[PDB]
């Protein structure tokens, strides 16, 4: 319809649809899902650009960003650029400085609060412009815009859309180095065992989850399997009574990675991977409290949270009950 985007949005974690893909493909690709907006920026054949969002309409603080611009003119007729029809960039928009969710407001406002482009005070009515040195960029994919517009899905398999995206950022980085433009990091993983270590390597630096991408799968549109968000999406509940700590044979951690947590239903699930953040914050308040003996790990650790009612997040459920990659979200 009249440029519906309609990007390939990642179904929820389902295991058993994941190892499938693994067996039949030797890997799988494995990003950070970011968290910002998601840009779909349309460049057409008339040398217009359309900074668009993944319901089809256009970011407030880069509504600037749209119209003709004589330089994706020159990128169109560049030898090393395939998609002389016009294109569209499909990644996360990101801003430099702040933190997630200051960003995603910024590039929602429309009205003033100062990161602007005048310059590289304001009291109201002021469109707001985001200083493009402020917007870093994430790609992940890049669709010929007749596709884009026609609905069809793009047959153009994960392994070969890596290569069409690091393809397309050298011309958008020489053309238009205002922008930092740059690949999402992704990393293979052959077992499901790396995948769960490559998860919870990034849940402690507070990214929180992954897009888990089949190497074989094209780009879809919509909201379909193929593309995982491997991320805790069900909440849950129960009361904290046991800390987990960190194993001290064979890895990264020798301090409290979560908590022994009393569900519902009489299961106890262990509710760890965490921030790293959270991580260091839990033990100092584990070894202040233990240090009203002096001692810290007739005498036992305090753990100035047992009892403590909670909820965790899981990944998905087992007939058994079992809540597959569980972690802490906030004590309530
Ligand atoms: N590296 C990535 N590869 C693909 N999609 C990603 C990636 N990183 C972040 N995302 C995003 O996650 C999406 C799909 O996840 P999801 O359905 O949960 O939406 P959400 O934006 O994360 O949250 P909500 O829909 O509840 O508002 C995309 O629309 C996109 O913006």
């Amino acid at each position: 319809v009249n440029i519906k985007t309609n990007p390939f949005k990642a179904v929820s974690f389902v295991e058993s649809a994941i190892k499938k893909a693994l067996d039949n493909a030797g890997y799988l690709i494995a990003e950070i899902k970011y968290d910002g907006v998601r840009g779909n920026i349309c460049v057409d054949n008339t040398a217009n650009s359309y900074w668009l969002s993944r319901v089809s309409k256009t970011i407030p603080a880069l509504e600037h960003l749209n119209g003709f611009d004589v330089r994706w003119k020159r990128l169109l007729n560049d030898d090393r650029c395939f998609y002389k029809d016009g294109f569209m960039l499909d990644g996360e928009l990101m801003v430099k400085g702040v933190d997630f969710n200051t960003g995603s407001g910024l590039l929602r406002t429309k009205w003033t609060d100062t990161k602007n482009q005048e310059f590289h005070r304001k009291k109201d009515k002021v469109p707001f412009k985001l200083h493009t040195g402020h917007l870093h960029i994430k790609l992940y994919a890049i669709l010929p815009l007749h596709i884009v517009e026609s609905g069809e899905d793009c047959d153009v398999m994960t392994l070969l859309m890596q290569e069409h995206v690091k393809n397309m950022l050298p011309l958008l980085q020489e053309y238009f180095p205002e922008i930092e433009w740059q690949a999402a990091e992704s990393y293979e993983v052959y077992d499901m065992v790396e995948l769960q270590q490559l998860y919870e390597q990034k849940r402690a630096e507070g990214h929180e989850g992954l897009i888990v991408k089949d190497p074989m799968c094209i780009y879809k549109r919509g909201k379909k399997s193929g593309w995982w968000k491997m991320k805790p999406e069900n909440e849950a509940d129960g009361i904290i009574q046991g800390l987990v700590w960190g194993t001290k044979g064979l890895a990264n951690e020798g301090k409290v990675i979560g908590f022994e947590v009393l569900l519902e239903s009489g299961r106890l699930v262990n509710a760890t991977n965490i921030s790293r953040a959270l991580m260091d914050e839990f033990t100092e308040t584990v070894k202040e409290a233990t240090l009203s003996q002096w001692g810290f790990f007739d005498a036992c650790t305090i753990n100035p949270y047992d009892g403590w009612a909670c909820q965790i997040s899981y990944m998905e459920e087992t007939p058994d009950g079992s809540l597959r990659h569980p972690s802490f979200v906030m004590f309530r």
